[PDB]
């Protein structure tokens, strides 16, 4: 019985304009009775309409989310927000708190590329793409053929992982078909950050 | 109190040979007596003598390891190695058990390279590599500057990802000095792992 709350994705919040806050419970052994989610504002301030899911999966896991709306100036001045779990079994309740990283900033460096694909074969032509040198952590990643965004779950991307002072930096690798792999030069890759100044978006096409 | 149980590394199984496992036991919160870990051997066999490390962290953490020398040939063989964990508090002691992971095996396929360096700095050279198409997803990589090998704590690899169906994928961050950023064609990526007959290695210079 674990608990994760999240902060808002930078796509969300910048691009989309309506950042969103998620509380994940895990329970890895369901016994039944409800699991419940409160959301409150450390500031006292009314909170909204959240968004409640459960999915099972007889593996071991009754996963619930819960999916809170967020303001965004709110969450850009600071707010900090504060999911409290409740499970029956349990003494005390799970509590999750969350709020913006303070710290300095620094925008990412986005480069995109093609894996070498040498004849005679059985196969995945692969692109992928490296973005560093930013901070804070949170990061969206997106890959698209041109000025169209493919869905997200063609991709797969590493969590954020520290470094040398520098900051962060992320892997992002995408599978393509042989069609697809004759026009590489169209695909690009994305970066939302909110060092990213203009706009908090840095993108790249793949160098070939 | 969380634990852990890794499979040796392919390195020390295959180059080295001398292969170890490792019980990781970690206490958010320590209240004191003392945390025992047992090795035994599910074939009942001897195990061997192990060895014990404990790590202070004001942070929140009494990290506790415990590793144990493994044969070379039990190991490929398939015995299944169990550590027994003892806390004082809890009530049931944890059992974590491992063993080489059976299921199809794939070569990986290795990708070396250097993330452009445009003037005008404030900065950080470097050098990355791509490895991928491997299974199972225990794999061990390192850099080299031609012959030898740099130190671990030198570069930054991510876990290993599934994707589809191909098997697994790693990444791997390698920062450097503009001294040795210009011998980069010298820099090598190296992969350990069982199934990259001959000698369990492949191995790619940066391409440029």
């Amino acid at each position: 019985v674990s608990a994760y709350l999240s902060r808002p994705s930078p796509f969300d919040l910048f691009i989309r304009k309506s950042p969103t806050i998620t509380c994940l419970v895990v329970d890895l052994a369901p016994s039944k009775g409800t699991v419940n989610l409160t959301w409150s504002r450390a500031s006292g301030k009314p909170v909204n309409h959240s968004t409640r899911k459960e999915e099972k999966q007889r593996n071991g896991t009754l996963t619930v989310t819960s999916t809170l709306p967020v303001g965004t100036r709110d969450w850009i001045e600071g707010e900090t927000y504060q999911c409290r779990v409740t499970h029956p079994h349990l003494p005390r309740a799970l509590m999750r708190s969350t709020t913006k990283t303070s710290g300095p900033r620094a925008a990412p460096e986005v480069y995109a590329f093609a894996t070498p694909e040498w004849p005679g074969s059985r196969d995945k032509r692969t692109l992928a793409c490296l973005i560093q040198n930013f901070m804070p952590e949170d990061i969206s990643v997106q890959w698209l053929h041109n000025e169209v965004q493919l869905p997200d779950a063609r991709h797969s991307t590493t969590q954020p992982r520290k470094t040398k002072g520098s900051g962060f930096f992320v892997f992002s690798r995408l599978e393509v078909t042989r069609a697809e792999w004759e026009q590489k030069d169209e695909f690009i890759c994305r970066a939302v950050h909110e060092a990213a100044s203009p706009s908090q978006t840095v993108q790249r096409a793949v160098s070939v």
